[PDB]
């Protein structure tokens, strides 16, 4: 019982808001584009690509998860989303906190997440996944997760010009 | 033969009516491997009817019409643009069942691109299901090519079974 797991309350907001995801990572997963399909493959990066996220990421069925710690710190969140047409709960946000990982924060987030699904009658969780963000697609994959589609386009014209969104789902 | 517009009220009603129902005697089919997605277009027999359900779970926007002799809608597109990534989205084009092989997709997507271009635009975009080998043909025809999918987006929905295919072309 290291960590404590509950709905997030208004103190919470602004600690949430300190954890933005940056991350390093050594390698990222190339996209191939052929006229008939798509391939990922895993590739070493040299010097360490350095991801901070951009402030303006163009943004009763939502709910925010918090993980807390002995001194009442959160050390991790998760955002999700129902969307009702397609039994989608969408893991909007889910991040651990630099110096909390390999304490089952994770698994326990997203554990707290397929419990809204259940409740609102999800069929799948979902989650959109940068290309280049190798650690968060391994921790996924970990969680259960499997590549159900990308939009090679998605990041066009933004400040992430490059990268292609990759979409992760798995049932409940 | 066809005149092209920015749709009015009056137009609102028959573009309700140009729905997009097809039959296709041929179906895009997804492979889905822990390593990617491949697309390969298959024959079915007999022919597939596939139509669209009434609820689709919906400045920088715009709607176009075809209008023939007469004044009847053959045609419209529907546009949406995104200034976060730059996309102009092809909510929808549909040409009136009576009306195909006269060039109205081209009018209407060339007014699109015309839209984008305006609002300067960094590519356009749309969502095509699997099945809709027709739609895929007559876009490709344009200049789109396939840029994803989400294998995911129509489970519990009338179109389970079905791949949200994503297509885009520059500007
Ligand atoms: N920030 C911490 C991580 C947050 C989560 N993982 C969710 C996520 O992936 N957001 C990424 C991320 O903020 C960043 O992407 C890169 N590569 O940095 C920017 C591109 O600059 O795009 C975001 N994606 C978006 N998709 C949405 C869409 O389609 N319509 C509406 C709008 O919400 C769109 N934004
Ligand atoms: N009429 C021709 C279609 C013209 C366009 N290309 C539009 C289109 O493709 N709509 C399809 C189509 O209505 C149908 O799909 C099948 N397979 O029939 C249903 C599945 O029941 O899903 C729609 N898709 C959606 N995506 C959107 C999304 O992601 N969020 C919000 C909402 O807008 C969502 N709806």
């Amino acid at each position: 019982t290291t960590y404590a797991f509950r709905v997030a309350r208004p103190e919470d907001v602004e600690a949430i808001a300190a954890i933005d995801g940056s991350f390093t990572t050594g390698t990222v997963f190339q996209v191939a584009v052929a006229p008939d399909g798509f391939t990922l493959r895993e590739v070493a990066v040299d010097p360490p690509l350095v991801k901070v996220f951009p402030e303006d990421d163009g943004s009763g069925d939502r709910r925010t998860y918090v993980a807390v710690g002995a001194g009442g710190a959160v050390a991790g969140f998760t955002a999700v989303s129902y969307t009702p047409w397609n039994g989608r709960l969408t893991i909007e946000d889910i991040e651990v906190a630099p110096g909390h990982r390999g304490r089952g924060i994770g698994r326990g987030l997203m554990e707290r997440a397929a419990d809204f699904a259940r409740e609102r009658g999800a069929g799948h969780l979902w989650l959109e996944v940068t290309n280049v963000n190798a650690p968060a697609i391994h921790a996924y994959l970990r969680l259960g997760f499997t590549f159900c589609g990308l939009d090679t386009a998605l990041y066009l014209g933004t400040e992430s010009e490059g990268e292609q969104a990759l979409y992760m789902s798995m049932p409940c």
